[PDB]
């Protein structure tokens, strides 16, 4: 995932709600204490390489129980029987 320049660690993950070519995006955020904070924001669409068609991935978390569910993951946009054989974890950490 990108981080910000200033603290090199990730923070928080919000979605643009205004309006606009990038509405509906994801981005990451500081979430420091007061004291300490940056005005740097990044696309969390970078964290997503592309995939075997050609196109980006997009994020998706697990569900299942066990030791792997809440971590997230990235696949392809494109629905079940169009997917490509491409899948990579996230940083859970």
């Amino acid at each position: 995932s990108p981080l910000c320049k200033m603290h090199h660690r990730r923070c928080v993950l919000r979605v643009v709600r205004k309006d606009g070519e990038n509405k509906g995006r994801q981005f990451y955020a500081c979430s420091l204490p007061r004291g300490a904070q940056c005005g740097f924001f990044e696309w969390a669409d970078l964290s997503f390489p592309f995939c075997k068609h050609g196109k980006r991935s997009i994020m998706k978390t697990v569900l299942k129980i066990g030791p792997n569910n809440g971590k997230n993951f990235f696949v392809c946009p494109l629905e079940k029987e169009k997917q490509c054989n491409f899948f990579q974890w996230a940083e859970n950490g």
